[PDB]
């Protein structure tokens, strides 16, 4: 992961790329947002309602070599995201992951009757 001091923050607002529905594998730019450990995705084809994604349950799989790339694994679902620049990616990954942990560490690990 990110060695040294990594204090980016569990909050970031900008834009990212996401693979089309499925039929096509084209990367489209969309306004992304991360807050309270949640990732929202605005629509472009239908201005009805955005799409929130819980990072607590999702799994951020940052590319191994192909920099500026990360896959978001959701409940029985897999998404495809891509950063715009190297600086944007580095941060994004740091956040997405951070927001998740920073939220888990403060959350309960296991249930215990009273």
């Amino acid at each position: 992961g990110s060695s040294g001091s990594s204090g980016y923050g569990s909050e970031k607002k900008g834009y990212l790329l996401k693979k089309s529905d499925g039929i096509r594998k084209v990367w489209q730019r969309r306004k992304c947002s991360v807050k309270n450990g949640i990732l929202t995705i605005s629509h472009a084809t239908s201005n009805r309602q955005p799409a929130k994604l819980n990072l607590l349950t999702c799994q951020v799989k940052p590319n191994a070599e192909d920099k500026k790339s990360f896959d978001l694994i959701s409940h029985n679902r897999t998404y495809h995201f891509q950063a715009e620049d190297e600086q944007d990616y580095v941060a994004w990954i740091s956040v997405l992951t951070n927001s998740k942990e920073e939220a888990l560490t403060m959350a309960f690990s296991g249930p215990s009757s009273g």
